[PDB]
Order: structure tokens, then sequence, then C-alpha cells
């Protein structure tokens, strides 16, 4: 096992993983065997930590575990995309906030109905520094930590709505996020190409 307690990006046991914090409160991350990782945080400023893959791309992703976030913690299938710009989230639980933005309509995946939105960010941290980006978002109708997440279904769903993604250059994990909140997640990941 690794603890990872330092913002940076790597492979462990077969598996790509992201840890990024703004370095409030105390925020860890352990690498276990093949797919697995846990979290541990306590009153965090905004961290994103999970396993995954080095580039996004359709893919069926099967995870499943636990996810116990106090306050405000979202588990979301999370990427970003180059030309343009833009950090993605497939969101199956969060805590005492509910992500929200311009309503673009639902998509039906995995048995459940996801709330499209998008939202903007302006100078904020990103895989390209300070920069401005928009967010897309599918939100689930019902919290769950674990199943399939069919990745495509919602790609396709977002460019119906005018939200196009750029390329996959970038990495595709199964996130863990606090904001100003404590909690814990023990998640393992795998998946293959549709
Ligand atoms: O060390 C470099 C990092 O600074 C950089 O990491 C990305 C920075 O932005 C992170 O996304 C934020 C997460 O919180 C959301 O609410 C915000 O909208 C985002 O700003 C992302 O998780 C990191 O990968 O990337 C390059 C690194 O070398
Ligand atoms: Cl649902
Ligand atoms: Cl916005
Ligand atoms: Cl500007
Ligand atoms: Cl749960
Ligand atoms: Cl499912
Ligand atoms: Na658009």
């Amino acid at each position: 096992a690794t603890v990872i307690t330092t913002n940076q990006t790597g492979t462990n046991n077969g598996f790509y993983y992201s840890f990024w914090t703004d370095g409030g409160g105390s925020v860890s991350m352990t690498l276990n065997s093949g797919g697995n990782y846990s979290t541990s945080w306590t009153n965090c400023g905004n961290f994103v930590a999970g396993k995954g893959w080095s580039n996004g791309g359709r893919r069926n992703v099967q995870y499943s575990g636990s996810f116990y976030p106090s306050g405000n913690g979202y588990l979301a299938l999370y990427g970003w995309t180059s030309n343009p710009l833009v950090e993605y989230y497939i969101v199956d639980n969060w805590g005492n906030y509910r992500p929200t933005g311009t309503y673009k309509g639902t998509v039906t995946s995995d048995g459940g109905t996801y709330d499209v939105y998008q939202t903007t960010r302006y100078n904020a941290p990103s895989v390209e520094g300070t920069k401005t980006f928009n967010q897309y978002w599918s939100v689930r109708q019902s919290k769950r930590t674990g199943g399939t997440i069919t990745t495509g279904n919602h790609f396709d769903a977002w460019a119906r709505y005018g939200m196009q993604l750029g390329s996959f250059s970038y990495y595709m994990i199964l996130a863990t996020e606090g904001y100003q909140s404590s909690g814990s997640s023990n998640l393992t990941v795998s998946g293959k190409l549709a």
C-alpha cells in the first residue's frame, strides 16, 4: 500500500491515479491492489482523488465500495478534455449539495436517470494550469455507490445538448471529491472500451 498526501499523478498496480488538494485541512488517499483506493479527509478545502486511466474514452466503467461524506462530497466518473478544455463529471453520489447549473435535459443510463447541466469556471486550477473552462455534469436522480457507468451514453447526450467534448488527452478517474467537508471512501474500479 502507498499513501498519497501531495499533488501528483502516476500509475499503481496497473491503474492511473490523480491526487489533487488546495491544501486545506487533512486529506489522504491510499492506493491498494488492482483498482482499489481509499480516502480519508477532515475539514478539507477542496480535493479530487481517484484511480482510472491516463486517457478518457468510451468505457464501460464498473466500480464498487463505500462513499461516506459528512457535508459536501461527490462520487463521480471525472476527467478532462483539450481543445476545448472541459472538466466533466458523471455523478452517482453526493452529500448535502447537489451539483446544479444550466439544465440541458436528461439521459437514461445504467438503471438511472441523470440530469445534465453546464457550468463555467473563470481562471481556476486545471490540467492546463489557471484557465477558464466549461464543466459538463450528469447527475443521477438517486444516490448510489457502485454499479456500471456507460460513459458513451453521457458523452452522446452531452453532444445532443450542444456540449461538445475536446480530445481525451487527459485522465479519466472514478473520483472522490470534497468541499469544506469530512469523510471517507473505499472504492474499486475496472472497465473496458465499448
Ligand atoms: O500539479 C498540477 C495540478 O495543479 C493540476 O491538477 C488539476 C488542477 O485542477 C483540479 O480540478 C479542480 C478540482 O476541484 C474542482 O471543483 C475545480 O473546478 C477544479 O479546479 C484537477 O483535479 C487537477 O488534476 O494538473 C496538472 C498537475 O501537474
Ligand atoms: Cl435514478
Ligand atoms: Cl456557471
Ligand atoms: Cl481572464
Ligand atoms: Cl452510499
Ligand atoms: Cl449499473
Ligand atoms: Na457548447
